[PDB]
């Protein structure tokens, strides 16, 4: 899961 | 989990 | 756990 | 893999 | 892995 | 791994 | 909200 | 809020 | 709030 | 008043 | 009267 | 008053 | 509210 | 509220 | 509220 | 004379 | 006359 | 006459 | 009277 | 007069 | 009169 | 030969 | 040869 | 040769 | 004679 | 005579 | 006489 | 691989 | 691998 | 690997 | 020769 | 002969 | 001959 | 031979 | 030889 | 053989 923003 | 931000 | 903010 | 540069 | 660079 | 640089 | 990879 | 990865 | 990573 | 300028 | 010039 | 100059 | 960047 | 960079 | 940077 | 915003 | 903001 | 915000 | 600049 | 700027 | 500035 | 104004 | 203005 | 005004 | 070149 | 080159 | 160069 | 020259 | 001539 | 002339 | 600039 | 500059 | 510089 | 690489 | 990379 | 590497 290399690049993830909420 | 490379990169996160919330 | 590499990067992590909140 | 990932790479990002300029 | 990941790389970043200016 | 994670590499940043100027 | 902003956010930026270069 | 702003964020830069460079 | 303000975050840089260069 | 944000900006004015004469 | 936040930015302001004569 | 934040800026002003003449 | 106003915001000018590059 | 005013922001300016760059 | 001002901001000025670089 | 010159103004500029930027 | 010059004026800047940047 | 020159001014600068930067 | 000449300007020149960018 | 000359001006040369950047 | 001769101006040169960066 | 080169000769640059900018 | 080369001459640069700036 | 090289000159260079900045 | 504000620019000459030969 | 502003600025002259040979 | 306020740029010469030969 | 990455090879610049500038 | 990364390699630069500036 | 990395390698810089500047 | 060979010139290589920016 | 050989030239690198910025 | 080699030459490298900013 | 001016610029090889391989 | 000036420039060799492998 | 004024620059290599290997």
């Amino acid at each position: 899961k290399i690049i993830i923003f909420k």
